[PDB]
């Protein structure tokens, strides 16, 4: 049936392939710290309105304009919330991976670079933080180059590992093509990495590692109509997944992702949730906290293509 | 008042009839596992556009092209979360039906046989899990007819149950058309199974089993507006409706259905909640714990037409 | 400022009157049942489409058509949830008041029977259950006589409380010129009864008894974008509610309005909010709790106008 | 990189300025009780549809009409639940700022002077509670003149604080150009007040303190499609927030807003999250709970413009 579909849903199959992670851990831990703010939709960008998505206002409009509001909720995750975040991480002495937009970047030049101080990972998460769906490929092409261009830059770092978000129809093959990158993440459709046959210019088809990503164990979730009330529901969330895949561990060792924003977990009624977390998964034998190029490499590394 | 009025308002009344459950039981629970992944929303289908309903984004837009993280959210079901469910029953030695879309069993067959191979019972779920309302009953019936043919290609199965789901005024009558049917189980309407007079073509009746199921006891409220945020809140849900209904059962024994979705519960984080929910009635005396069409046949045998 | 604004805003102001409840009660509670089952959109009804509001299904559309999955939800308080509550009352040998729609208590004769056996009020919740913001008031009115006709064709009983829901500007002049009322609760604006001057023909105005009803206890909280996601949410919300009332009590007594519909709070997963609320309250002293019509008859034995 | 752009992004960097608070406080607690009712979208006060926002009824259609059920649910804050917000306060000796909209202060003036007589601040949240954000700066500065004139001819205050909420682009300039205001809380980027350079007329920019506000721990969550569905989600919420600066208070103190609305958090069923919130701060050394211009007050004092 449908032998030419380009859609993957058997995966691995009942049985995974066994992970074998570093320190024979059951499960690889991978938190995300996204940073978009600055780079988001805003006419100051020649964006023609305001933002609408992951903020306190939910179902907000959009404007032909400034919205004050929408901006200094933004400007809360780059003045306050991210340094909350990567406090708790410095005490703990764990590292993440940012998915870094490229304008954002460039406006916050001294926290882009204390993240690399820091030891954190950071990846590409597009030159805008904007919905990619609609554009042309040529364009998406073009703001990938300004988002590579702009974090290396500024932070002398080459991001290996990419993240849209929002993306198109073409970005899987935008990656491919402008290659280099070590895994691409805009995918939800897994528990561990593998690897995709991903159709280029021409036809033909090149691997790429996907290193799935999250939208369920993210704090996205607090600026969506289906949403944590609390810290402690995203905690319990968490603390759920962390403990089922635990389990499996025994069998087949799995990822799992958390997904954070500035703007969102920062926010010190919400911060509790990663303080929680971050407590349960310290009890527990058997865990590897990787920056997300880790879990890449070690994929590559142990399970070729 | 309104004598022709073709709604049952009354039903059983004050005093349902006894069920007599097989081994006395005081409540039947019936599980079931919706296989839609691979039959939804999809331009690669022919469909005008992307899947919009029961993801992790939820008040989703619809392109009409392919939206990528719609996609491999879907995939997560086929890839990952119907296997956590399956190994979860497997370990228990607990049945339970699957309602399958037809095209979504014609892409994943070795899944489709493995279900069987579990012993679960295998429903129609449509050839499509699209919206039907809007639907010719001359397509309908098309698809009607390439559902079944697809599940029994497939399995070896004939199924005898049908499930739309997002119905149209004459799914009921389609169901009595095609016949073989021995539960019809889009309805939501009471707590126990019950005979429907179906007008078929021509403006006679034909008595129709029902079997109904369920919109509240259902994991799709974790992608819905109205909606649990954490395992514990669908765990809680459903302990409840459990208790509420075993503590009936000493006068007036009913049925409970218990709806799954591979994308949705299968998620590691949702997964808790089934755990937690089948701990729970394992702790309880007097639970048929059934196949849906073992309900229908018990009915058919004990309250017939 | 603006001396004739027709909103009273301030009402009792800082010391309200002393309700001086029967059994110097601390809190008076009156549980309300909407029975609407049979009267809401439908084009079997001569609507132009299907219902979308208080369902299952939050965010449904409306059909030009019949919506089967609306139409079984319905039918479910009708058939089924309607019992479960007044089993739960009669077992506790407490009182309610039903907001009886006359269409659809004339679509359960033998229900609407049995709410005046079991001694419950019905008042009058119109003749249809739909929004009548638009509606003219010739139009309004015709609906106003036959649901008053319909109520007491079919039980004997001629409401004395009137309550709209979604009613419109001209719905309290109406209560007003139909006479006979003794009371509207077409009002959240306070914490006890209270009398409005309403405006009729002829500059006169007329004294109308107000007993404020709620949208915030209410199981319609279920079927709406900010929703109580288990039984346990609503019990903690009335139980809170209740105890806040309770404590002042001893300084100025209060009442509270419990809102329940039999498609909601009937389902098993949500009922248990009602039997643990009720717990809660028979724990407590002082608590009156009252058929509406009997509170507004001691307001107008003790506060006259 | 955009030299000139129009937003601060940065603020205080990763260490921010000692907050200083009195009594040593590891954080000023700040409560703000909205007072809104009677001056929200009616066609009785010249609009042209009801109100929609922040009701019991969350997705409300707006009609060219009375909306009834709108209108008695607004009745409730003024009716009921500010003297039950009110209650508690007094009970406690505890102090708020007062959010007042210049119409519903002129509807309620015997609340309005209960607000003063109290001790409470009153801060001037608009002469209407309406959306800004289209309003052109004539007309969004003819409502400025109003609600100040309203505020000070009810109760002889003039208010040293202003709050719009959905602002324009031109509230801060506004306010600027308005002369004499202690602080501005249109902001929602920080834990502390911070000076903004605010440009008027003439390419000069005047500084303008901005002490800010919450959009999170505010009982508006109770009437948005993400939002609190007990007292108990609120009161959590509360807590924790409360919690997490009050551990930081030993490096850098800061401030926390509480937002409260009285038709919303004035409903028994809701109130309950104030009276824990209370009972949970009541616990703890060293916390400042303060009136807004307080805070303000204590910036200008130790902080000045920079």
């Amino acid at each position: 049936f449908d032998p030419n579909y380009p859609r993957d849903l058997i995966g691995y199959g009942r049985h995974p392939v066994q992970a074998n992670w570093p320190g024979r851990a059951r499960v690889a831990v991978q938190f995300v710290l996204n940073y978009e703010e600055g780079g988001e939709n805003c006419v100051l960008h020649g964006d023609p309105a305001s933002e609408q998505f992951l903020s306190e206002i939910v179902g907000a409009a959009a404007y032909p304009a400034r919205h004050m509001s929408m901006e200094s909720i933004y400007e809360y995750g780059s003045r306050a919330g991210v340094w909350r975040i990567l406090r708790e991480f410095d005490k703990r002495g764990l590292p993440l991976t940012v998915f870094g937009v490229g304008m954002a970047i460039e406006r916050h030049p001294e926290l882009a670079r204390a993240f690399v101080e820091l030891g954190h990972e950071i990846a590409c998460h597009g030159w805008r933080w904007i919905h990619y769906q609609d554009m042309t490929p040529e364009r998406e092409a073009e703001h990938m180059r300004l988002g590579m261009e702009a974090i290396e830059r500024v932070t002398g770092v080459r991001p290996l590992g990419w993240y849209t978000g929002r993306d198109s129809p073409n970005t899987h093959r935008l990656v491919a093509e402008y290659g280099g990158f070590l895994y691409d993440s805009d995918h939800y459709g897994d528990d561990l990495p593998f690897w995709m046959d991903v159709e280029v210019s021409g036809g033909a088809s090149v691997p790429q590692l996907i290193v799935p990503y999250t939208l369920d164990a993210n704090d996205m979730r607090f600026a969506t109509p289906q949403g944590f009330n609390t810290a402690d529901h995203f905690f319990h969330y968490l603390r759920d997944a962390f403990d089922v895949l635990y389990e499996e561990g025994d069998e087949a060792p799995k990822m799992m992702s958390i997904g954070m924003h500035c703007r969102l977990l920062g926010r010190p009624g919400r911060f509790r949730a990663l303080q929680r977390f971050l407590d349960h998964i310290e009890r527990h034998d058997r865990v590897w906290v990787a920056r997300r190029v880790e879990i890449a490499r070690h994929w590559r590394e142990h399970h070729p293509y």
